[PDB]
């Protein structure tokens, strides 16, 4: 797991050293800080739509805890060694981000179904076929940058796998998006076909960190990981489960609930 990375095949200036260590503990503080916003906004949501904002907390510390595992991970891997720091032990791989989305995921897609006004039926269904396709797309994904140091032809290989179900994932969302929007309150339908293209778009961030390995393996490619992760990261749990939140809310006061119309 750990050998497998570039990460294991460099030195790391000072600079970028501590500068990815930066990246890191500042994702946790932006993850815990968004989990106590998520949690005083949940007595404002309708029982409806008040597990859509749980999912958003159980997403802020499922990768506040992996995000403050790499920080403290890349810390004890390496050590200042003459001018430079060099790998002391093998603690340090991206596995355990790729572990972790397979819950993140889930919760990220079920918050949406949840504001899309799905039930019963057809909100057990259409889970259950995402996650299996997100399951299946985290996997192969897994797989292949067990390779991204010795088979970068298998990385392109799995990485291809992968990205059919995430094609796969995207039409299925969109399609039950652009089909029940016309459900929603308050206005939220256009809300969630901007929350679709910002799912498109930090989404896609992945892969591109994915193949790193095969386009800039060096030090500054492994900076530029984490910095595309970070991004991803940020856009794809913060920012999407904020709208989320403002939909959820939304949809509540238009509902009839009174500290969502008093919230807002
Ligand atoms: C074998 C090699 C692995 C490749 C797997 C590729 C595609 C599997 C998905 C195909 C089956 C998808 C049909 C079910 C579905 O997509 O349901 C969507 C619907 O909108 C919900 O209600
Ligand atoms: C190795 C690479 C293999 C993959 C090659 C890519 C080919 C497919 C391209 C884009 C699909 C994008 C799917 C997501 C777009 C959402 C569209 C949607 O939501 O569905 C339309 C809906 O039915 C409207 O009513
Ligand atoms: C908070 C983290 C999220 C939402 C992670 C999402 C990850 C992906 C969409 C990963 C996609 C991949 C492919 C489409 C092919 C290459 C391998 C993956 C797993 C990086
Ligand atoms: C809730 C209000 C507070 C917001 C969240 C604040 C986060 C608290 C501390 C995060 C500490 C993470 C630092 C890890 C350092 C490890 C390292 O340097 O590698
Ligand atoms: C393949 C693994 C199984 C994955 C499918 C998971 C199923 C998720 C289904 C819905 C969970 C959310 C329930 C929220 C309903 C709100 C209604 C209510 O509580 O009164
Ligand atoms: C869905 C299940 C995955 C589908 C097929 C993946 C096959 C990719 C195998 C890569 C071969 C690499 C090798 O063994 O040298
Ligand atoms: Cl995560």
């Amino acid at each position: 797991n750990s050998m497998k990375n570039i990460e294991s095949l460099f030195d790391y200036s000072a600079g970028q050293f501590e500068f990815i260590d930066h990246l890191l503990t500042m994702g946790v503080g932006v993850h815990f800080a968004a989990l106590i916003f998520f949690l005083v906004v949940s007595q404002f949501v309708a029982p409806k739509y008040r597990i859509a904002t749980a999912l958003s907390c159980i997403v802020m510390v499922s990768a506040g805890l992996i995000l403050n595992s790499q920080a403290v991970m890349w810390t004890d891997a390496y050590a200042y060694v003459d001018g430079s720091y060099q790998l002391q032990d093998l603690t340090f791989s991206n596995g355990y981000r790729y572990v972790n989305w397979m819950a993140t995921i889930p919760c990220l897609l079920l918050q949406l179904l949840i504001v899309l006004n799905l039930k019963g039926k057809e909100l057990f269904s259409t889970a259950t076929w995402l996650i299996l396709a997100a399951w299946g797309m985290i996997i192969t994904g897994y797989v292949g940058q067990l390779y991204e140091v010795d088979d970068i032809a298998q990385l392109m290989i799995w990485g291809a796998v992968s990205t059919a179900f995430f094609v796969v994932m995207n039409w299925i969302v969109g399609t039950k998006i652009f089909k029940n929007r016309a459900t929603m309150l308050g206005g939220t339908d256009s809300t969630i076909t901007k929350v679709f293209w910002l799912m498109m778009f930090a989404w896609t961030l992945y892969p591109i960190a994915y193949l790193v390995p095969a386009f800039m393996n060096n030090a500054d490619g492994v900076v530029l990981r984490q910095l595309l992760f970070t991004i991803a990261d940020i856009s794809s749990k913060v920012i999407y489960g904020l709208m989320i939140t403002y939909i959820a809310i939304q949809q509540s006061a238009a509902a009839g609930y009174v500290p969502a119309q008093q919230a807002l």
